[PDB]
């Protein structure tokens, strides 16, 4: 009973979370996950500011209202060579990664590790935060509030 949460640097408070290294988060689980990080789904405006500070990924993830990929450099295998906040238009499927926004983060790039999940609740799951540099923080708990996600 274990969940890995792979987390990125924050840019103007915005970061990317991948559950178990594969697209596997529903829209409801995404909201609950950000809440566990004392964060919210970013607005489009928040994501555009993050992009302007250096944020890019090669992964679809939820923001408030849409599924997006922030792109700085054009890459053929990431968002079909687009730059800017690329918006997913057509998909059959419902599960992606998520973005989250923490207002208390530094205003620009913060590439320090994440070492807590401050708003997780009591539960039986071993939840491990995995940073890109390999640094890990684990705790026993839960964050999912919708039965359909568990
Ligand atoms: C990157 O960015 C992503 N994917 C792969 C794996 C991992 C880990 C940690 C953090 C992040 C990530």
């Amino acid at each position: 009973n274990q969940i890995d949460l792979n987390v990125t640097c924050r840019y103007a408070g915005v970061f990317h979370v991948e559950k178990n290294g594969r697209y596997s988060i529903s829209r409801t689980e995404a909201a609950d996950l950000c809440q566990a990080f004392n964060s919210t789904l970013p607005t489009m405006d928040q994501m555009k500011l993050a992009l302007s500070k250096g944020f890019e990924t090669c992964r679809y993830g939820f923001i408030e209202g849409n599924v997006v990929i922030p792109r700085i450099h054009p890459n053929a295998i990431c968002a079909a060579n687009h730059t800017g906040v690329y918006i997913l238009v057509t998909s059959n499927t419902s599960h992606y990664d998520t973005y989250c926004f923490n207002a208390s983060a530094p205003p620009e790039e913060d590439c320090t590790s994440v070492t807590d999940l401050p708003n997780s609740f009591d539960g039986p799951v071993t939840i491990t935060i995995v940073n890109r540099d390999g640094t890990r923080y684990s705790k026993k708990g839960e964050y999912r509030t919708h039965q359909e996600d568990i």
